[PDB]
C-alpha cells in the first residue's frame, strides 16, 4: 500500500477506530463540523507564478513568538489522543519536535503537560479553557510553566452550543487536571464539561496576564473589529478559526475573514489559520493571505490513529513537501517572498481590466 | 418517532391530509407558490460573528405596535384551519397565546374572531382584503374590534390571478362572513370569492382610516417606491411577503426587497417579512436585514395537521431554540444587537480588500 | 389532451413532421441554432412588481411603423410554410390577421405577396435578402408595394455560413420569385440560394431607398455601433437578433444587447426584438429593456404544423393571456408603464446597498 | 469514417499509441497537465458581431518576427516525434511548411535540426533550454543557426517539478544532442533530463543574447511584472503559457493573464499564447484578447499519430477554416480588424448600463 496525501489517512482512521471516536474528531465534540472544511474557498483561489527567479534552494523557516521553527506549519489541539493511538500525546510531541515544529496540547489531553515535556526538548503550546474557578485555571498555567510551555491557546468558545459522545476507559483521564485542587464528585470528565465559564469577556483576557507572563493567542477571532480588541487586550497572537454548525446552517468563512483579520491587526502581532488546511497550495495561499502560519487538528489525529508516530511524521512531511514545491512554482525562495501578489481571490479587481504604466 | 426540525411537519402533513388541501396550502390557493421560497436565498448570506460578548443571557423580546411580545416571530393567515384539524383557529389561538407571540386570523378563517377571543387573552392582528362591498368591510373591522383584535393585516393582492379546490364540508363556514349583512345567493363562499375587489389603490388604504382607528399592516411591498407610499399613505406597518407564481415563471425577490424596503421606511414605521421563514439562523438574517420580525405560515398548519395544538407548540419552540443559539453564537445579547454587520450578503462591498484604519 | 404553453407544440411539431423539416425550422438551415435560445438568460432576469395600482383594464394596443397593432407581439418570417401545413402562409397571414397583428412574409415562402394579400386586410412586412441581380430586388419590392405591404424587414446574414436540407415537392415553389424577370438554370431553388449577395454594406441599406420609401427594418444588429449606423442609414427600425452557430461555439447574446441597442438608438426608431420568445414574462422583459416588441418564429411554424389555423391562433392568444397578468402582476396597466425599472438585471447596481433618499 | 473537428484526433492516437505515449503527450512528462485547458475560459468569452461589412475575402496572413505566415496559428514543441510516427518531426516539418507557417523544434527532437532543414524551405523556430553546460547551450544555437532556423523559444521552466515515463528504442535517439561535445556516461537520455540549470535567471536569457543574435522567446510569462522584465531583458518575445500542475492542485489562469501581459508589453513586442487552442474561436478570442498568434502543440502530435503528415495537413486546415468563418461572424476582414471590442468578457464593465452618447 501507499499513502499519497493528507486526506488519505481519513479513511484508515475511519476503519481503525470505533465510529463514535472518528465521529468526535471527524465532525468534533457534537456533528456541528464539516470535514470539507475551507475546500470549496481554497479551490477558488488561483496563483500568480514568478518565472526566472533562482529557487532551487527554498527557505522556510520562521520564527513565531521568537521560537525558530522549521515550517510555518504547526499542529492543533486535539483531545484525548489515546483513544486515537497508545501513545497518544506522546507520539504527537515526538513527532513535532522531530518535525522542529509547534504541538499544542489540549486543555482535554490524555496525557499531561510534563508527560509531553518528559519526552524531550521542543516548543509547545497549551490549549486553556477559562474556568468558572478561576484558581483552578491558576494551577492549570503554572503546571504548563513549569513543564516548559512557551505560550496559551486561548481558546474562547463553550464546547456545548448529544450523538458523538464517548466514555474514556478506566485506565484513561484527562491528565491535567490529574492532582489539582478542585476544592468540594460525579467523576472528573464531568466536572471538566460542566465547569467552563459561559460568561467570558475581554476583561478576562486582561485577567488571564495578572496571572501569567506568558503570551496569549486568541482562537476564534474572525472580523476585523475582534482584530483591534484582540491587539488592545494584550494578546500575542490570533488565531481565525471557526468550524461552524452546519445542523443549524451556521457557516461563517475564515478564509474570507483571515485577510480582513490581518489587515486589522495593522502588523502588531501574528495572525494563524487554523480549518481545513491540507494542501501545500492551503498553505501557500493562506500565507499570500497575510497569515504567519497555520494549524493542523484532524490530519494529525487521523494519521496517529492509522501509523501511531510514524503517520504524524508522514502528514507533517507530505504538507512541507507540497508547500515547499507550491513556493518554487510560485517563484518564492523563503516565506518573505509569499506576497498578497502571488495569489488571486474571487473579490481581487480584476488586473487585465487595469491600464498598464509607462508614462 | 422524533420531529427535530420544522420543515419535517411537512411530511407528516401530506400523509396526514387529502392531497387537494395539502396542495392548497403548500402551493396555495392556485398552484403558483413554492415550497423552496427564500431558501437558496437565505443560504447565500453567511454570518460575522462576535466573540468574547456574554451571552449566557439572550433576551429576544421585542414590541410590536405598542405590544410586548417573547420573540419576533408571529403567526401568519393560512384560511379554514378547522380543514388542516378538528380545532382549527381554537388550536392556533391557544398556542400563540401560550408562547406569547401575535396570531393573525385569516379573513377566511372557519373561527371567527369572537371564537377566536373566546380563548382567552392574547393580542391578534385581523387579516383583511377590501371587498367590493365597502359596508361589509365596515361589519368585519368593528366585529374584529369588538372581539379585542388590534391591528389590520391588509392583503392588496387578488388570488384570482384551478386546480387545487376543495369544498368545505357542510359543517364548516367562513364564520367572519357569518350573520352579517351581505344585502341581497349561490353559497357563502362563492361570494366571498367573488366579491374581492380589483380596483384597489393607496386611495382604499386611506379610506379603511375613516372606518378604524386601528394600526394598519399593508402586506406586499417590494420596491422602496411602495414603502414611501405606504408610510405617505398612513400605513402603521409594511408585510414584504409575494410567493411568486412559478407556472409563469414570475419571481421576484422577497429578501433582496427586504433591505431595500426598510431602508426606504426610514425608521417610521417597522417592517415585517413572511415567506419562507424556517430556521432560527433565517430569523437572524431578516432581522440584520432590518426587519422587525417576521411571520411563518406553512409550519403552523402543517404541525396543526400533524399534532394539533401541540404541534404548533413544537414549531415556535424549535424556531425559537434555534434563533436564541444563532444570537449567541454571533454575540448578540438582545435584537437590538441585531445589526447588518453581523451578516455578510452577495451584494456587500468585500470587507477584505479594503484598508484597515489606524492613522 | 390540453396544449396549455407555446413550446407544448414543439413535441407534436416533431411528431406531425419528417425529421428533416422538423429540424430545419427548429435548428434553421445549418444544425447551428439552439432551441434554448434566450431561456437562461430570461431566466435571469427578475421582476419588481408595484402594488396598490388598478390593472382591472390593461391596454396593451400599441403602434408599430403607424400601424396600430392589438399587442406587441408579432409573428417572424419562416420560409416555405406549405411544407409545415398544406394552407401555409394562407393560414399565417389569416391568423395574423384574426389577431390584430403584423405578419412577415418569408422572402422564401411557398405563397406569394398577392396570395398572403387575397386573404383580405392586414398589415404585413415582407423579408427581403439584398440579391447580386439589383433588378430582381427591384421587382420584388414592387410586388410588395402593389400587394399593399407596409414595411421591409432587411436580412443581412447569409444562410451559408448540409445535413438539414430537403426538397421542395414539384406542387410547391417558392412563389416570390415565380413570374419575374431573372434574366439568362438549374432549378428556382438553387437560384435564390445561389445569388444572395456576399459583399453587403451599409451603402447598400442606403440604396434600397433610391427604389423604395417603404420603411426598412434592420435585422441582426447586436451592439451600439451598428444600432448607430443603422439610424444614420435611415432605417426606420432595428430587429436585435442572431441565432448563433452552435457548432462553431459561436454564442452572441442578444438579451445584453437589446438594452445596449435601444440605448444606442437614442429614441430615434423602434427596436425589436427576434430569438427565443416563449412566455408572456418573456415579452414583459424584452419591453422593460426598452424594445417596442418582439417577433416570434418556431412558435407560429410549429403550431401551425400542429393544428393549422386554430394552432397559430392559439400560440397567439396563449403569449397575449400570460402577457396580460405579468403586466397586471407588474403593476402595468399600459406599454407605458413597462419600465427598465419593473425588472432587475444581473449588470444591475444592487439597489439594496443604496442608501435611500428623504433629506 | 469522418473527422471534423481537431480534438477528435485524441480518441484515435488513444487507440493508436501505447498508453505511456499517448499519456506523456496529453498529460505531460508527469501527470500535471488537463487536456481540457483553458475550454471553460474560452467559453465564457462571448462576440460582439459587427454587422454590414463586406468580409467575402478574409485576410488572416500575418509577420512574425519579420517573417509572413499564412495564419497566426504555428506548431509547438512535442518531443520524440518519431515515438508517434515513423516520420516523426519530418512529418511536422513539411505540413508546417506546406501550410505556410512555424514550426518549433523540440530540444528533446528524434530528428536534428539539420534534418528538418533537410525537408526544404520554410521558417522554424528551437526551442531550448539553458543546460548547465553553457558550452552545449552554444553548441545546440550553431547547429540551429546553421540549420537556417529563425528564433530561439526559450522554455524557463524544469520538467522535473513518475508515472508516464517510456524508455526511446534504441533506434532513436535526442537527435540534436548527437555529435555534440559533452565532455567528461549512463545514457545520453539521462544527460539531457539531468543537466537542466535549476538556477536560471533573467540574467541567463540576457547572456544567451552573447552568444547569439536569433530573436529570443521566452515561454511562461504570467504577470505583468514578467512581461515587463522580459521587454527589459531584450526578448523579442512573450509566449504566455503555463499547462498547470494538476495533482498539487496548483492552477494558473494563461487566459486572464494573456490580456495583462500583452498590456504591459506595451505593443514594445509580440505576445503569443501556448494551451488548449482547439477552435477558430479560440484563435480568435485569444487575437482580440491582444495576442499576435498561437501555438498548438497535443492536436499536432495526436493528428500525427492518427494519420500522419496529412493528420497534420487536416488539423491545421481545420483550425484555419474555423478560425475564418469565426473573422467573417464577427465583421473582421483582417486581423488588424480583430479588435478588443470584438469580445466580451466576465471582467468587462457591462455596456447595457452605460449611459450612451449624443449631446
Amino acid at each position: 500500500e501507499e499513502v499519497t496525501n493528507v486526506m488519505e489517512y481519513e479513511a484508515i482512521a475511519k476503519k481503525k477506530l470505533p465510529k463514535m471516536v472518528f465521529d468526535y474528531y471527524a465532525s468534533g465534540a457534537e456533528d456541528q463540523w464539516t470535514l470539507a472544511e475551507n475546500r470549496n474557498a481554497f479551490s477558488r483561489i488561483l496563483f500568480r507564478p514568478r518565472i526566472l527567479i533562482d529557487v532551487s534552494k527554498i527557505d522556510m523557516s520562521t520564527t513565531v513568538l521568537g521560537f525558530k521553527i522549521s515550517m510555518p506549519i504547526m499542529i492543533a489541539p486535539t483531545a484525548m489522543q489515546k483513544m486515537a493511538h497508545p501513545e497518544g500525546e506522546y507520539a504527537t510531541a515526538r513527532a513535532a519536535s522531530a518535525a522542529g515544529t509547534i504541538m499544542t496540547l489540549s486543555s482535554w489531553a490524555t496525557s499531561s503537560v510534563e508527560e509531553v515535556a518528559s519526552t524531550g526538548p521542543g516548543i509547545r503550546f497549551f490549549q486553556l479553557y477559562v474556568y468558572k474557578d478561576r484558581n483552578v485555571v491558576a494551577q492549570l498555567v503554572r503546571r504548563a510553566e513549569r513543564a516548559g510551555f512557551k505560550a496559551i491557546a486561548l481558546t474562547v468558545d463553550t464546547p456545548r452550543l448529544i450523538k458523538n459522545r464517548f466514555v474514556l476507559p478506566p485506565f484513561l483521564t484527562l491528565k491535567n487536571f490529574e492532582g489539582l485542587d478542585l476544592g468540594k464528585d460525579s467523576g472528573l470528565a464531568s466536572y471538566v464539561a460542566g465547569q467552563i465559564d459561559r460568561t467570558l469577556s475581554w476583561k478576562d483576557v486582561q485577567w488571564l496576564q495578572t496571572i501569567t507572563s506568558l503570551p496569549i493567542l486568541v482562537k476564534g477571532v474572525l472580523t476585523a473589529e475582534d482584530a483591534r480588541l484582540a491587539v488592545q487586550a494584550g494578546a500575542a497572537g490570533i488565531i481565525v478559526s471557526n468550524h461552524g454548525a452546519r445542523q443549524l446552517d451556521y457557516v461563517p468563512s475564515t478564509i474570507m475573514a483571515l485577510e480582513e483579520v490581518v489587515k486589522a491587526a495593522q502588523g502588531r502581532i501574528p495572525v494563524f489559520l487554523d480549518g481545513g488546511v491540507r494542501r501545500g497550495t492551503d498553505v501557500f495561499k493562506a500565507l499570500a493571505l497575510g497569515a504567519s502560519g497555520i494549524f493542523i487538528g484532524r490530519p494529525v489525529v487521523f494519521s496517529l490513529a492509522a501509523e501511531g508516530e510514524a503517520g504524524i511524521k508522514k502528514v507533517l512531511q507530505m504538507l512541507r513537501d507540497e508547500f515547499e514545491l507550491t513556493m518554487a512554482l510560485s517563484g518564492c525562495r523563503s516565506l518573505n517572498e509569499i506576497t498578497r501578489n502571488h495569489i488571486v481571490t474571487e473579490w481581487d479587481a480584476p488586473r487585465a481590466a487595469l491600464p498598464a504604466p509607462r508614462l
